């Protein structure tokens, strides 16, 4: 079926400095409606209506029940889904992809997906499912392997759908095996990880009692920073997303958008999740992520069953 790409904005909170320099508030939110209002100095507001709308108190758990849960709900039924974080460094990305476990309301988008998978493919009792999880990172054009034997080797990519050839895949039976990866990934980051793309995969084949498989795909995306071959994969994501909504799509400009060539405007379900700061100081680079969040909505995707 045709689907449009879900966006949502999410507002990070003042931090110490900001508070302390009495930092004005340029960002307003209606979320009932996904409204979000940017204010410049002399007063005039630049609306923009999103998917969702979240404020500077939201919750990693709000987040996720009301726009990724449907989503991981899809990639168990047997369909493609990608969760990409955009914006500026520090804007939110990592906190809204992994979180944080001292405060569990603010648990990350990625422990969510992990629990969530292994509760629902244990209430179905019909199917059993092999759950495989793989960790990659681009920096520089280099594809690197995150759980790898050797984390330092730069892979090539290669099609068949598309793949990175050499690219190691881990069997999760439960959620400490799947958060074992998580942390294993973050000691073997590029030396910090604000100039880098990660993408976190979860493969969840399932085994019907006819024996028919299914096999849908979650890819967990944190983008390098989007503040303005280092930026090339960045750059190529604009010049697709451009083509995408201005009615050929130059996916193979980068290595980013070539491996999610799927995710934009192919059969994948896909969400972004645009950070935004709260401070008149960012202003410049909040209205750089909104028009590229708003633009991002009219971008069209097939996703179809897997099976
Ligand atoms: N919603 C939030 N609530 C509390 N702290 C947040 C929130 N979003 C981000 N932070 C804090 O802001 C800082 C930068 O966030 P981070 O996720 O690392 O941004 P990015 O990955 O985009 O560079 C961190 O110190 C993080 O704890
Ligand atoms: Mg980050």
């Amino acid at each position: 079926a045709a689907e449009s790409v879900r966006v949502a904005v999410r507002c990070r909170p003042f931090n110490q400095r900001e508070k302390d320099l009495n930092t004005t508030l340029c960002v307003g939110m209606t979320p009932n409606v996904g409204q979000v209002n940017l204010n410049a100095p002399d007063g005039a507001a630049k609306d923009f209506t999103f998917d969702g709308a979240y404020f500077m108190d939201s919750t990693g758990e709000q987040i996720y029940n009301d726009i990724v849960f449907p989503l991981v709900e899809n990639v168990i039924e047997g369909y493609n889904g990608t969760v990409f974080a955009y914006g500026q460094t520090g804007s939110g990305k990592t906190f809204s992809m992994q979180g944080i476990e001292t405060i569990p309301a603010q648990r990350g988008v990625i422990p969510r997906a992990f629990d969530h998978i292994f509760t629902a493919t244990a209430t179905t009792e019909n199917v059993k499912f092999l759950v495989h999880c793989s960790y990659l990172e681009i920096y520089n054009e280099e594809v690197r392997d995150l759980l790898g034997a050797d984390n330092k080797q730069k892979l090539e990519i290669k099609e068949q759908g598309v793949y990175v050839a050499g690219l190691s895949m881990h069997v999760c039976h439960d959620v400490p095996a799947c958060k074992e990866l998580m942390t294993r990934g973050f000691n073997n980051r590029h030396v910090d990880s604000s100039r880098s793309h990660s993408i976190f995969t979860v493969y969840v084949e399932g085994m019907t009692e006819t024996g028919s498989i299914r096999m849908g795909k979650l890819n967990l995306v944190d983008l390098a920073g989007s503040e303005r071959k280092i930026n090339l994969s960045l750059s190529a994501l604009g010049n697709v997303i451009s083509a995408l909504v201005d009615g050929h799509i130059p996916y193979r400009d980068s290595k980013l958008t070539r491996l999610l060539q799927d995710s934009l405007g192919g059969n994948t379900k896909t969400i972004m999740i645009a950070c935004v700061s709260p401070s008149s100081d960012n202003y410049d680079e909040t209205l750089s992520t909104l028009r590229y969040a708003n633009r991002a909505k009219n971008i069209k995707n097939k996703p179809t069953i897997n099976e």
